[PDB]
């Protein structure tokens, strides 16, 4: 919403950098078989462009549609449980994944020169 959402994908690396280190996923070149490290071992708070590809603009339609209608420590999220006033719009988040990347799902297989998919329901 506001400049508090480039903190949100602090938050998707937080839980995604801490588990790395639990999984031996550590740091120094890339993700690897041989290798076994850690790519991005460094806070989206004060980030390079590579992760603007995934979240920025595409996590703020997620939080901007809404309004329409190194070892980081992610704290618990689920302190408060999404009650039926907030659960079925999670039902409703859940819907923007195949709406907003549905959509280009029926614009990704029809973009390629053909082939189908029975996910399209």
């Amino acid at each position: 919403l506001d400049s508090f959402i480039n903190k949100f994908a602090e938050y998707t690396h937080e839980k995604w950098a801490f588990d790395k280190i639990q999984n031996n996923w550590s740091y120094g070149e890339n993700v690897d078989e041989e290798l076994k490290t850690h790519p991005m071992l460094r806070p989206y708070k004060t980030f390079s462009e590579k992760d603007k590809e995934i979240y920025r603009w595409p996590i703020k339609e997620s939080l901007k549609a809404m309004i329409a209608w190194y070892n980081p420590q992610p704290p618990d999220l689920s302190g408060v449980t999404l009650s039926r006033e907030l659960q079925a719009m999670a039902e409703q988040l859940a819907e923007n994944y195949h709406n907003t990347w549905g959509r280009k799902k029926k614009q990704e297989l029809e973009a390629k020169g053909g082939g189908t998919h029975p996910l399209l329901v």
